[PDB]
């Protein structure tokens, strides 16, 4: 990985000694957004999690059945210590909906998406601010030897540059700093404006408004992936979409 401090350090240091599991074909991600952007259909990807470095107590199953009619897709936390997650989440959600699932954690070696494969996920984050971009470029390759195709988290100019060099095709514009926390929406426009034409692209967030989505979607914008708020009230997913 990347030169790290605080949580960031933190959080890697586990995941690089996170065990590995022993365990439906995959519905793309990538290829439903696009399907519902020729529908006319706004696409929202809902994030469970139950902290983030937030914090609800709500069923996963509930949660995902109750999102499952709306959304393009759902994110789920797998990260144990500062988003209190795991892989057994994402194991029976991937068993109780037929939606594409995409594994949000840190992942920083080949056996977690060994994992989010076994565990019937559908797709990964990779986070180009974690890894070189030799370990992104080939994890992203590891990850569609099983037909995943992953979103890659950009954050600024720097991560996007390597994001596409390396062949992204599905990309997260974040508006969140990992390190600080801290949410800046004002490079998010010009971001999406350099995004390259065959690129999927995803804002997210810290989305609340329905009125934020039809701005980002009058760019271009392919989909909207919506954790907090959601998590805070299931029900304004219908206001979203």
């Amino acid at each position: 990985p990347r030169y790290l401090k605080g949580w960031l350090e933190d959080v890697v240091q586990l995941s690089l000694r996170r065990p590995s599991l022993h365990a439906r074909p995959i519905i793309s991600l990538r290829e439903r957004i696009l399907e519902f952007n020729k529908r006319n259909n706004t696409a929202i990807i809902a994030v469970y999690k139950r902290k983030s470095p937030l914090n609800v107590e709500r069923d996963p199953i509930e949660y995902a059945k109750f999102m499952e009619r709306g959304v393009v897709g759902l994110a789920i936390l797998t990260e144990e210590k500062y988003f209190n997650g795991s892989y057994e989440d994402l194991r029976k959600i991937a068993s109780s909906v037929s939606i594409p699932i995409l594994m949000w954690d840190i992942i920083v070696k080949e056996s977690q998406i060994d994992d989010a494969y076994n565990l019937g996920a559908d797709t990964v984050g990779l986070i180009v601010k974690i890894l070189t971009e030799r370990e992104l470029k080939s994890l992203l390759e590891y990850a569609r030897s099983y037909g995943m195709e992953p979103a890659i988290v950009i954050n600024d100019e720097n991560d996007l540059d390597i994001a596409l060099r390396i062949g992204a095709r599905f990309i997260i514009i974040s508006s969140h700093d990992l390190e600080t926390l801290e949410i800046n929406k004002e490079n998010q426009r010009k971001l999406i404006s350099m995004v390259p034409s065959d690129v999927v692209k995803v804002v997210a967030s810290g989305i609340s408004e329905r009125n934020e989505i039809e701005e980002l979607r009058k760019l271009g914008v392919n989909a909207f992936e919506i954790g907090s708020s959601l998590m805070r009230n299931p029900e304004k997913i219908k206001e979203f979409i």
